[PDB]
């Protein structure tokens, strides 16, 4: 999508944005086939693409490119988004003004959405998303009021019912934008529910190219949420989306001999062993990082889509 | 006529084997009236039944023990046997040589049939099985063997067509051995097929009580493959198999009343919260678990039952 017009203003400085934005052996100034990678909650971009998608993407000839927002994707969504955002102007200028494919992992998915929702500028500038285990819908198990009764600002926001899902959906952010594969499990541990190969799934968005592993690799077939994005069938699929002249994952180019959960054959020992091991610190990071009793403030480009919902500073009502 | 003479030798030292079985508040050596409670795949003893037959086979009476064969009943369910077999003996003498009742969720349906076919001497030591969603033809739902991804020892081994599951059939283990209840669900989205309320169902057993809930409560009632051990109509239907004097749940203790496919009445709230979440540990064992690329071999035992079958070492033959 609904939003339309110019872009909305950034809270951060450019300077600021750029810093959180780097590419392997390239300035974003400057690269050939730039791949953007954007991290899971509790992550910095090396440590969720490190074991995985930054050498698989190489090998694939690509440069993989990505974004780390301050603390670990901890804080606003909204925020993150601002980092993405200004990437993809940067990496579409620095590779000649050439459409580059865009890579996500867990919320990842949830700020590249919310990019393309809110930022028209760069939904020309997006050649396409493959998504591993986003949460458009966020999940019932994020639990904000579980254990202590304060969580991450990104938390809340990727809660069920939460405000920011609210406005996503309503801008009309659960059909997808530009061409876009997900790739989820029934299994996931972190985002549910995901178990019904339809609209019902966090994951699925409008017209796109669905991917529920236990859909292809059968009811019994467990990869998590770390596996959805490591692992060889996940790779394949990948692979297929990111080749695709449609934009996405093509059902001929995947099937029943793929579906082999451990990380993907190419990485060496030392990263399939990371790879298998990416939730630790991320647990880790949610533990000691920032904490809060409420939902930021949704952005004043958002809030005409949530109206009704309760934020920190309250309920948001109609924007003049 | 059924494997008889002297008991296979254990793969497992006794010491080993001894280490994988718990009771509640009692030593194996010396316990007034235990059950035996056998896990599912990718669980041991108490994420199985914590929330559920230990505390419910508590208020019935009963000292609850278990076994956790390691990795999470993810190895090889021969060897997963050895843990039951000696747990049996362990407790038949604990309880003054008494046969004890034991109780199973899902593979832990398979070791006890596979141990009563193969392994003679706990035949007299088994009062009664009482098996939920017992996978006794393995399951369908994994696919053909020939196109299962890398996979667990015991999931290559409860696949459809596998060595194991040919092996139990041929050597006459899908008649019941001692007296046995077995409670599925039509609705199972792990064990399948189960719809047919018939020998065709991976749960049925030949001279078993073989009861699907559908039969019972019809075709609009729900229960999962963990509701089957859950549930109160399971509850009910378990507690008529424990106390019957036939050792199998009788007719006129269950109904209509008794279809309630929740967890439960006598669960504690936060009980059948857990008891809604028992398949989640599952999954988590499974990714982190054993892997490999063909089933396990046969132990020298089971292998004239499956003879011109494939495993790890190639095919079976009598040996």
């Amino acid at each position: 999508a609904l939003p339309s017009g110019s872009d909305p203003a950034f809270s951060q400085p450019k300077s600021v944005l750029d810093a959180g934005l780097t590419c392997q052996g390239a300035s974003p100034s400057s690269v050939s086939k730039p791949i953007l990678l954007v991290p899971g909650t509790g992550t910095t971009g090396p440590q969720s693409f490190d074991s995985n998608w930054i050498p698989l993407s190489t090998q694939l000839g690509y440069t993989p490119c990505w974004i780390s927002p301050p603390p670990f994707m901890l804080n606003d969504t909204q925020v993150n988004t601002e980092y993405m955002v200004n990437a993809i102007t940067a990496l579409y200028a620095g590779s000649g003004n050439n459409k580059l494919p865009v890579l996500t992992w867990s919320q990842g998915g949830l700020v590249a959405q919310w990019g393309l929702t809110f930022f028209p500028s760069i939904r020309s500038k997006v050649d396409r998303l493959m998504a591993f285990a986003p949460d458009y819908k966020g999940t019932v198990l994020a639990g904000p009021l579980d254990a202590l009764a304060v969580s991450a600002p990104s938390v809340w926001q990727q809660t069920t019912g939460s405000a920011l899902t609210t406005a996503l959906r309503n801008a009309g952010g659960l059909t997808q934008i530009v061409p876009t594969t997900n790739l989820y499990s029934a299994t996931d541990e972190i985002v549910q529910p995901q178990v019904s190969n339809s609209p019902l799934d966090s994951s699925y968005l409008f017209n796109g190219k669905n991917v529920q592993a236990q859909a292809v690799c059968g009811p019994l077939f467990v990869i998590d949420h770390a596996g959805s994005l490591t692992s060889q069938f996940s790779y394949v699929v990948g692979r297929s989306a990111l080749r695709s002249t449609t934009g996405q994952a093509r059902s001929a180019d995947y099937g029943i001999t793929d579906c082999n959960p451990l990380p993907a054959n190419d990485l060496t020992p030392e990263q399939k062993v990371a790879a298998a091991a990416l939730m630790a610190p991320a647990a880790a990071a949610i533990v000691a990082g920032p904490k809060q009793n409420c939902e930021p403030d949704l952005m004043p480009y958002a809030r005409p889509f949530a109206v009704g919902k309760r934020t920190c500073s309250g309920i948001v009502t109609p924007l003049e």
